[PDB]
RNA sequence: GUAGCGAAAUUCCUUGUCGGGUAAGUUCCGACCUGCACGAAAAGCGUAACGACCGGAGCGCUGUCUCGGCGAGGGACCCGG
């Protein structure tokens, strides 16, 4: 029966996982795990909430300023491209919570 | 770098998260504090009244727009110059 869990950037997530018996691990993985996407996205980080059932992960479930200095500089584009790129590393980390549970449970 | 204020006639990231105001808002208000790059005399913070200033919000009244319709007269037209 084991105890198939799940993963979601954070940890422990809502409150799933039971007992994956008879390959039942991935059996429902591509099902429940792929919970659409919590209906709500919250931010543009795109956290990857996998399924820490008991591995070894299993399941596998941003402003637009860049184009404004138009017509040139595959240079300066990059300059302003890194600015926000740094936030992600400082966001997902500092941006505690990021847990939008209590959606539909499906 | 004290106080004090803070995502503001400064916050890149980045519509930043919580909150409210509204059907739903990157607008604004409130706090939030990671102050990229605020800061004590190139003060700031507060702040009455005053303002042909910027910002929201609501009520009113209501052809901007929802869709116009007709009229009025001065040209625009034909002839005369």
């Amino acid at each position: 029966l084991v105890k198939v869990n799940v993963l979601v950037h954070g940890e422990v997530v809502d409150a799933l996982t039971f007992i994956a018996h008879r390959e039942k691990a991935y059996t429902m993985a591509r099902a429940i795990v792929d919970k659409l996407a919590e209906v709500i996205p919250r931010q543009l980080f795109e956290v990857p909430i996998q399924a820490a059932i008991g591995g070894k992960i299993i399941a596998r479930a941003r402003k637009d300023v860049l184009a404004k200095c138009y017509g040139g500089d595959v240079t300066r584009k990059k300059k302003l491209l890194e600015k926000q790129k740094e936030g992600k590393k400082r966001l997902k980390a500092i941006g505690k919570v990021e847990v939008p549970q209590e959606a539909f449970l499906a």
